[PDB]
């Protein structure tokens, strides 16, 4: 829909920027308030370092993903500077937030409970026909409730086949990314299933870097010998095994997100 029709355009004055959370080479991400009471998530494009067309593209996939697990976006300001204003999470990233001394003091158990948390956002995406393709605890938000939601959807796409190509020189964080999207780039919701398994040890590490101790090419080589990550520091048995099914071999043998959404319920009541 044209601007004028756009039941997400909202007028710039109805937001106040006040607290810039980050900056980098394509804009800032604001803390604001909208018509003064509502705090919101504000992103904003740097004007020249990508198209408006193609920043714009985060709020057109997040309009088609709308659920509580995932971070509700709320507007959008598309005459320059272009704004893309979102649900405020106030303990910002897992990674983050699993540092700070609160995180620090969580249980095993509210560990289990956030896991299964993004699991159960995850199962949304995957029903939807969607994948994400950049899942990592970096991309996990946190609120004020210690609620868990996905973000950063800038790489989601529409699989009406379930696989999305990219681009044969397309580069992609090498330790949170299945082989044959590495590989071959082909990317499947079951990708992202291999990326949730890395995305639990973060969570039980508390925000540690995966593969302890090793570069990418150390990874790739470990990974082809049949070889997994190391069992990290503190991890309950059962959960890696949980993360040994999101790292099968072929895509197709390890687990839905349904499945893993079950499981860690499952474990968080129990503990
Ligand atoms: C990073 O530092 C902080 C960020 C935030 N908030 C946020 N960062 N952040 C992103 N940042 C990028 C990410 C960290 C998710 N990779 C990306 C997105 C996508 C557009 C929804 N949303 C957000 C929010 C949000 N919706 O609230 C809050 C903090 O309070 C202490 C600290």
């Amino acid at each position: 829909k044209p601007w004028w029709e756009d039941e997400w355009e909202v007028p710039r004055e109805t937001l106040k920027l006040v607290e810039r959370l980050g900056a980098g080479q394509f804009g800032e991400v604001w803390m604001g308030y909208y018509n003064g009471h509502t705090k919101v998530a504000v992103k904003s494009l740097k004007q020249g370092s990508m198209s408006p067309d193609a920043f714009l593209a985060e709020a057109n996939l997040m309009k088609q993903l709308q659920h509580q697990r995932l971070v509700r976006l709320y507007a959008v300001v598309t005459q320059e500077p272009i704004y893309i204003i979102t649900e405020y999470m106030e303990n910002g990233s897992l990674v983050d937030f699993l540092k700070t001394p609160s995180g620090i003091k969580l249980t095993i158990n509210k560990l289990l409970d956030m896991a299964a948390q993004i699991a159960e956002g995850m199962a949304f995406i995957e029903e939807r026909n969607y994948i994400h393709r950049d899942l990592r605890a970096a991309n996990i938000l946190v609120s004020d409730t210690l609620s868990c939601k996905i973000a950063d959807f800038g790489l989601a796409r529409l699989i009406e086949d379930n696989e999305y190509t990219a681009r044969e020189g397309a580069k992609f964080p090498i330790k949170w990314t299945a082989p044959e999207a590495i590989n071959y780039g082909t990317f499947t919701i079951k990708s992202d299933v291999w990326s949730f398994g890395i995305l639990l040890t973060e969570i039980v590490t508390h925000g540690r870097i995966p593969y302890p101790g090793m570069t990418n090419p150390e990874v790739i080589q470990n990974l082809e010998r049949g070889y997994r990550m190391v069992r990290p520091d503190n991890c309950p048995e059962e959960l890696y095994q949980l993360m040994r099914l999101c790292w099968k071999e072929r895509p197709e043998d390890r687990p839905t997100f349904d499945y893993l959404r079950s499981v860690l319920e499952d474990f968080f009541t129990a503990t």
